[PDB]
């Protein structure tokens, strides 16, 4: 299908061959082919690109060149006709709580990362797409479609960028276009301790031999960590609010700081580190700095494996789990451990999941204040609002109690990602989540819907009166008809997004294959994985299936109240008992004797 050997930019490294532990880059897991599953790696192809020259050109580039014999829409009108919605009231998922979006943007930001293209600083190239909207090389404009209210406020167009590619990074030449995974395959917390052996570094105190990691000097939070401040100015964060002048936080993935809960989910694994790395080493005293360092990360990495496959998939999934994630049989070398490009868009399906405010409460889970309940626009890139105004906790609770958004046919995307989505390059609360996304479908070139549909044994709908049957919906799919002549124009992320969901799921038939193989893939071919016999010993395993995201609060954070089941919708008080009732994890089979 391919050449073989184009593995130029990584920063190459000699595999310890013995090693109980995971490299930071993600090299070494696989011993045939030490680089499966790497990081700065193309992302895998499942299918073979689909570009407007079959190279690198994305679809909509040139508009007299059509896809299939149309044209493809533009990316914000099939937002504005399709995404959005006004009518919040009744949008809530009746049995899942805030949590259970925010571990999908963990587990994601672990799996995939495709940056934007860079050689840019002190440079025009970055105004003449913001200013002008001139498509040219790598800026790929999101422009208005005509009666569009942005048009009146913003200007022509919304500045997008193509994402990096593989060998170089500037123009190029050769085969097909591949874009980047920045981040490493495995579910291995990559996003707490980084993908590069530089920033791991500079995570890390090695001022100490205590193996914990590096936290915030600046501030504290009722003497529980914060994740330290970034350098790098200039910083979004402080531009948000310029009389606060609170930075950005600097943890393993660069996404970190994108939204307050987000933040908060890392401040807590942050915090979780350094308890089980002092634990650690009061069991064992005799251990150096990078022992508790890599038995902690471990242990961090087995905690969200487990939680991810034992209690968010199945409610993902529902009754598809079986069909694509059969018991586990043991590690697979054969397997391709790689996340695929189309992985990446599948996965947001989360953020239909995202509701339109976020709130905070006291230890009552009463309100918290006169302003307890704030709409999430002003939350992305929001650091101001932990440090300045009252800890993570009331942020917790929040994430406990409140529900998340459920997928709605009628209203997919809130319009608070829809039209006030902030970009840490631009100055403007006035970005469309749902266009970037249909926009970035195009960029990475890929296959239309009914190409995922055929690869997943699924009916391939050619008509209005099949799309409807698929989709369950007149009305919706009408209007993705008008939109795109041929349902094998859709583009995957509104297709697959559309369909209605599984039983006990949260996604349909084609989401919960693309999620289930690649989720099967990534366990299977993981060599680390948890349940392989010789990662973890038997007792050691015994102890880990106690673990539950609720401990993790209790031994993080001062809440004392947590509900059993975290991901389901839970009521206070009823749902709700003492952190004393909660199963520990007992780290006691990770004693070492001398003698
Ligand atoms: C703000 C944003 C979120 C919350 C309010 C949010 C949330 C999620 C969830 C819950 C996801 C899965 C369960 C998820 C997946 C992926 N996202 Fe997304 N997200 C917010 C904002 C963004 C922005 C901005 C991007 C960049 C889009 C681009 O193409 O430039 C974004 C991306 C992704 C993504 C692709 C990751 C990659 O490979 O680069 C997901 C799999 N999110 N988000
Ligand atoms: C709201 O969501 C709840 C969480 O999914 C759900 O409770 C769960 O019900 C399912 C069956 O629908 C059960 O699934 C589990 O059953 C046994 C328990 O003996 C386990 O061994 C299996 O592995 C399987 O996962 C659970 O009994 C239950 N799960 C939890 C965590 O409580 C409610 O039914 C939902 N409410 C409604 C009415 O929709
Ligand atoms: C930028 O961030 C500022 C702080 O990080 C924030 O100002 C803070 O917000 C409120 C007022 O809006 C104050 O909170 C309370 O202060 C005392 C009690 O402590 C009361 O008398 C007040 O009524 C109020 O409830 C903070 O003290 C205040 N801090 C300071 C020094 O400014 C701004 O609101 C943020 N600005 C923007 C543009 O969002
Ligand atoms: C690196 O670790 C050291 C040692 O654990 C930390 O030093 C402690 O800092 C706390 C908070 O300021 C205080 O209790 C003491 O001043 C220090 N204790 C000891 C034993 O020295 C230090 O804060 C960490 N540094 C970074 C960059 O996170
Ligand atoms: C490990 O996974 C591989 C790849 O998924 C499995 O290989 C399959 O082997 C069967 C024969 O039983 C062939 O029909 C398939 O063509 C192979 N899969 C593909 C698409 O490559 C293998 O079965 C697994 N190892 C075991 C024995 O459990
Ligand atoms: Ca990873």
């Amino acid at each position: 299908s391919w050449e073989v050997g184009c593995g130029a930019p990584v920063p190459l490294v000699k595999c310890d061959e013995n090693s109980p532990y995971r490299t930071i880059t993600g090299d070494c897991n696989n011993r045939r082919s030490p680089a499966l599953g790497a990081a700065n790696r193309a992302l895998a192809r499942w299918l073979p690109a689909e570009y407007e020259d079959g190279l690198a050109l994305p679809f909509g580039w040139t508009q007299r060149k059509t896809r299939n014999g149309f044209r493809v829409p533009l990316a914000r009108e099939v937002s504005n006709k399709i995404v959005g919605y006004l009518d919040e009231e009744g949008v809530l998922d009746q049995n899942r709580s805030l949590l259970f979006m925010q571990w999908g943007q963990i587990v994601d930001h672990d799996l995939d990362f495709a940056p934007e293209t860079e050689l840019g600083s002190n440079e025009h190239s970055k105004t003449q797409c913001e200013e002008y909207c001139i498509q040219g090389d790598n800026c790929f404009p999101i422009m208005f479609p005509k009666n569009d209210p942005k048009l009146k406020t913003q200007g022509k167009c919304m500045p997008f960028f193509r994402a990096g590619f593989v060998c170089p990074t500037p123009p190029y030449q050769s085969l097909a276009r591949e874009q980047i995974n920045a981040v490493t395959s495995f579910l291995d917390a990559s996003l707490v301790y980084g993908s590069e052996p530089s920033l791991a570094s500079r995570l890390r105190n090695l001022s100490s031999p205590l193996g914990l990691m590096a936290v915030n000097q600046e501030a504290w939070d009722h003497g529980l960590a914060y994740l330290p401040f970034n350098n790098k100015k200039p910083s979004p964060c402080e531009f948000i609010n310029t009389t606060a002048r609170v930075p950005c936080f600097l943890a393993g993935d660069f996404r970190a700081s994108e939204q307050i809960l987000l933040a908060t989910a890392h401040t807590l694994l942050l915090r979780e580190h350094n308890r089980l790395a002092r634990e650690l080493k009061k069991l064992n005293p005799h251990w150096n700095g990078e022992k508790l360092y890599q038995e902690a990360r471990k242990i961090l990495g087995a905690f969200i494996q487990i939680i991810t496959f034992r209690d968010y998939l199945p409610i993902v999934l529902g009754s598809e789990m079986q069909k694509w994630i059969p018991p586990y049989q043991g590690y697979n070398n054969s397997v391709d451990p790689r996340i695929s490009n189309v992985f990446t868009f599948a996965f947001r399906f989360g953020h239909m999941e995202v509701p339109s405010t976020v709130s905070r409460l006291d230890e009552n889970y009463q309100p918290w204040g006169p302003e307890a309940e704030l709409p999430l626009h002003t939350l992305f890139f929001n650091t101001w609002r932990i440090i300045k105004d009252g800890g993570i906790d009331p942020l917790v609770r929040g994430l406990l109690a409140k529900k998340s958004k459920l997928m709605n046919q009628d209203k997919m995307v809130t319009s608070e990602l829809r039209n006030k989505l902030f970009q840490p390059t631009h100055k403007i609360h006035g970005f469309d989540l749902a266009a970037i996304n249909l926009q970035r479908c195009r960029d990475h070139g890929m296959p239309g819907y009914n190409s995922w549909r055929g690869f997943c044994g699924l009916s391939q709908p050619k008509t209005l009166k099949g799309l409807q049957t698929v989709l369950k919906n007149k009305i919706l799919a009408k209007k993705l008809m008008d939109l795109y002549k041929t349902p094998d124009n859709i583009d995957i992320w509104i297709g697959g997004n559309a369909e209605p969901m599984v039983e006990r799921g949260r996604v349909g038939p084609l989401l919960a294959c693309l999620l289930g193989r690649q989720f099967q893939q990534i366990r299977d071919g993981d060599r680390f994985w948890w349940e392989n016999p010789g990662v973890f010993t038997e007792k050691q395993r015994d102890s880990l299936q106690k673990v539950s995201f609720s401990r993790l609060i209790c031994d993080n954070t001062h809440i004392t109240k947590v509900p059993l089941h975290a991901f389901q919708a839970n009521n206070y008080p009823h749902d709700f008992v003492d952190c004393s009732t909660v199963d520990k994890l007992d780290l006691s089979p990770w004693a070492s004797r001398e003698n």
